[PDB]
Formats: C-alpha cells, structure tokens, sequence
C-alpha cells in the first residue's frame, strides 16, 4: 500500500519493493539518518490480528537478537521499529532475496551446487540451535522464510509470524505449510523443535533438488508421501495422535483417500521413495551420498529418533 | 571357597568355576528343583563392606530387572538370591564369559569383526539407556564385565558391584578402571551417565582392534592419552575440576608428568597426534562401516560430557543404523 519515493519515520526513503509476501508489504529503504544505508522494512497489514502477530514478531526477534549479540546463529536482525499510518513497521539488515527465488533463477529442477547446500545445511543448524535454546518454534521454516545476502553466502531465517513459545503448543493438525508440515503435526501427537528439524530437512532436498520432497495436497496425502519414505507410522506414535482416528483404524491401518472417491486401508505402506535416486538426476558424489544419509536420519517419522542438532551440525555431511 | 560337589540351597549341585571375578567367586551349577538348568551363582566376600555392596548390588538388579520385564534391555538377569555360611548368594541366567576373553580368542590385536561390533555397539547401547532410565551408574563397564551367550549373538552387562546412584555421588579421582575412567573423573568435574557412555566408546575401539584404547599408567598419563585424540581440555571444563592442581598449572597448562626422578613438562597447546581412523584399521562395506565407527567413536570420546553423544542418538547413529 506504500509509495515509491515516500519517506517514512522522517528517515527511510522508499526506493523499491521486495515484495508483497503475503500478510505485509517489505520495501527496500535508504535511511537518511544513517548515510543512506539500506534497510528493509517490513508493513504490518492494516489488520486487527495481523498486528497482533506483528507485535509477536518484534518480541520474538528481541529475544532472539538479544541471544545472539555477536550474531553467529543466523536469524534475521532487527534494528527498529516505528508507526506509519496506523501500521507497525519494523526495520530490518537488507537482504537480496530469498531462497525461494534463487532456486527458480537455477532453472526447472536444477537446484543449487553442493557446496552451496552443504554450506546452507550449516547455518540452518546453527539457527536451529538458537531457537531450541530460546525455546522457540519458527513453524514455518521453508525455502520462501529464508533469506541471503547479495553475494548469496550468508543465509538468515526470517519471518517469525508463525513463531510460537515451545510451551503453548495448541493441538491444530495445520501448524507450519503443509508441504513442510512434519508427521506429530498431523497426527495430533505433541511437538516441539523437531518439527523445524523436519522443515529444515524438507527445505535441504529442496535446495539440492530444486524439488518439493512432500507436495502432498492434503494432511492424509502428506503422511502418505512420508511413509513412501519411511515406511508405516510407528504404533505408539499412532497411538499418541489426538487425530490418528482421522487416519488411521484400530487396527492401526492406514486408511489412505484417493480420486470419484476412494478410501484404500493399507496394513503395511513399504518405502516406495528412493531419495539418493532423486538426489541425482544426471567425491561430488561422496556428498550427495552423505547428504542422503543425512536425509534419512532427520526426516524419521517419530520425533524422538530424529538427529539432534548438535549431531546435524556434526554430521559428515556438514564436516566435509 | 567352595567344593564342585557341593549343594547350596538344597538345589544347586556347583559342578564348576568361572571364576574369582574379583570381589567374589562365581560357579557354574544346576538346579535340582527345575530339571537341573544351568545357572550361575555369585557368592560375595564375606567382608562387611564387601556384603554391603552385594545388598547394594542386589538391589541395583532388582530394579533393573524389574524396570525391564521383556529384558530388552541387556542387563544381567538375577533369578533370586539365597544366604550361605554367611555369603550372600545371588543366581544369575548363564552365561558364556566376557569380551575380555572371547577378545583373546581372537589374537593379538585382531580384534572381533565389525558386523558383531556394531551388533554389541546397539546392545550396550540398549543397556546404558537403562541404566540412566532407572537413574544408575554402572561405573565399571569394560571387556571383562560384559558377558555374551554359547553362540555370542546376545551381550549382558554385568558386575553391578561398583554402581551408585546419580545424586551421591563421591568426588573421588578413582571411580571406574584407569582405562576405561572419564576425564571428568580425573579432572574432579560433576559427572553423571556420561561417564558410563565413554567407557562403553573406550571398549568398542578395544572390542574392534583388540587394543586397549588409553593405557595410560596414572591419571595424568590418561589426561595426557586422551588429549593426545581430542587436543587440549577446554577451560571452561578445566575450572569445574576440583583436582585441576594436579594437572593443570596456574595458566591451565597442562603438566605431564614423566620419570627419569620425577620430572614435570608444561604443555600450553596440546595438538592431536592420534589418529583413530588409521588405528581402528578390506572391503568398502566394511571400510565404510569402519569409518562410521570411527565417527561415532569421535562423538562419545568428547572431553567435555556436555558435547558428548547422548544415548538415544548414538542408538540413531549411522554406524548403529547399519
């Protein structure tokens, strides 16, 4: 809803858009006050809840810049905040893109260079780091929420809109985007950090690939895709699941929808997905290798298997 | 102290030894009142502090058996308990010997193939999550405490002798065989469930080359063997010691101790010089596997029990995983 050439705060000049995305417009600013340096700056929506979130958004990130004075855990830094227009406006480091639109600049399925991945992977993990020991979920961690800078070799987790405290989980089966939404979300089964543990690795095949892992097109089609990977939910997961009804018999079947419409059970799923195959189309293998193991041990359907952080970050993949 | 012949209890006819396997003699009999099934008994010594620790192990048993009724969990099974000429008497399943010999059946610096390595890796594994389930430290895991079945497909922790709770816990520079000892231990620092973790790495480097790990002949050498792997211990850890004096100079140097008259070097910087991939060492099944062994050894063998590998994601590990 803002102007080119429109000064805001007295000081930020508006130069540019970086976008309409998707719940506040960001701009590309030069601010007076500080010898024209660059800044983003981020408008809350006009909106009764939406700055409800916004105000949670600035908190979230106080806390979060507070903990990382020597910024070394890679979360997007906030300078400031102010009002224009009746709409809570935040300040942030400038940013080229995010990660979302330097995969689409690789071209149909290309993705990104190991090297890159194997450097990205890095500093997810140490952002995973911070958030655990703020206790903090981001619950929307994906390739759109992740941006670079302009040489593209330094990445920051942005968008704590989705941000909640560890502790006041609610039970809704649509935390996080679906495509990145992990198996204890679905379920019903409670949840903490290993739901950005699952997003991460869900983004890492994405960055490698240039392909969405799980584009399932509803909660029932996602948890299917992941036991094409992993094989049939765990029977004391399913049990755990304040939703495994919606999913599951007493039998502890998997009741799997289909087209018109079909309801198929399955006792047994079987991997069908072969992810070091999809991790190549066509030493550089050592990795890919690597990366695929790493895969598998992050994307494991029941959340207390799944790595640690501090085992992620010292994983083979990433110590090269 | 005991006769092959003799009957204790009314039941067990002790047709053999395995042995004084320290604190305690333990024989091979079978039991009249259930079709002569083989069984082990242990009769503790009949010292006072000795027989105090046999309550103690009694009871550690107990309630890890009794934590774990399907026994998925490899920890020595007690059948009961009974009292003769004054020695308490435990019965345990049979079992075979320990990895100490089935070690030396190998030969020198053989060691056991990988595929079982990794197979006894998850079953200590499976044991020490147990033993922090049920809040226990072992505090003596090593080859010669650890006893496997007739075809060697199932391991036991044993000897329950030298445990303790988590919340007592003495400040001594002596808890756990030299080899096998934490540098937490060592260096007087809090310890807990991490030093029972680093003992079970030190054995499976020992299970897999047949070599003891760290040699070392005092505590200082031990400090000295280990940084030799890991480099210097970090000061953070090196204050929390309250034996730190004895090692670590004013500037947190570390002061290596030799003889011949014993003489002090000071070490500021300590810079690895053991390679564990190259020891530790055929196909690339194997290799690769072997390379994973040694990433996790790696993981559990951190100075600091605080950077160390936590049970359940070293029971997830690669290696592990197969």
């Amino acid at each position: 809803r803002v102007n080119i050439g429109e000064v805001l705060d007295k000081r930020y000049n508006v130069y540019g858009y970086t976008g309409q995305g998707v719940f506040s417009n960001v701009v590309r600013a030069r601010d007076n006050a500080r010898a024209n340096q660059e800044v983003a700056v981020k408008i809350i929506r006009n909106n009764e809840l939406m700055q409800k979130t916004g105000l949670k958004e600035l908190e979230f990130l106080k806390k979060l810049n507070d903990a990382d004075p020597d910024d070394k855990f890679h979360c997007l830094r906030l300078f400031r905040h102010f009002y224009h227009k009746q709409h809570l406006c935040l300040v942030f480091e400038p940013l080229s893109m995010n990660l979302r639109e330097v995969l689409k600049k690789y071209g149909k399925d290309v993705g990104l260079h190991i090297k890159a991945v194997r450097s990205y992977s890095q500093q997810l993990f140490l952002a995973l780091k911070l958030l655990k020991r703020c206790n903090i979920l981001h619950a929307d961690i994906k390739p759109d929420n992740i941006l670079v800078n302009e040489s593209k070799t330094i990445l920051k987790l942005c968008d704590f809109g989705s941000a909640s405290h560890v502790a006041d989980n609610d039970i809704t089966p649509y935390l996080v985007s679906r495509f990145y939404r992990a198996p204890e979300i679905i379920i019903g089964k409670s949840y903490d950090y290993g739901i950005d543990m699952w997003s991460v690795g869900c983004t890492l095949y994405e960055l490698y690939t240039g392909k969405i892992l799980f584009p399932g097109k509803t909660n029932n089609h996602m948890l299917k895709l992941a036991m094409d990977l992993k094989g049939k939910m765990p029977n004391k997961m399913i049990r755990k699941g304040v939703f495994k009804d919606q999913h599951f018999d007493q039998n502890l079947n998997f009741m799997y929808i289909e087209v018109r419409e079909k309801v198929t059970v399955m006792s047994t799923i079987n991997p069908t997905k072969d992810l070091l195959a999809d991790l190549i189309g066509c030493d550089q293998r050592k990795k890919v290798h690597q990366l695929k193991d790493l895969l598998d041990q992050i994307l494991m359907l029941d959340p207390a298997k799944r790595i640690s952080i501090n085992q992620a970050l010292q994983h083979a993949f990433i110590q090269e």
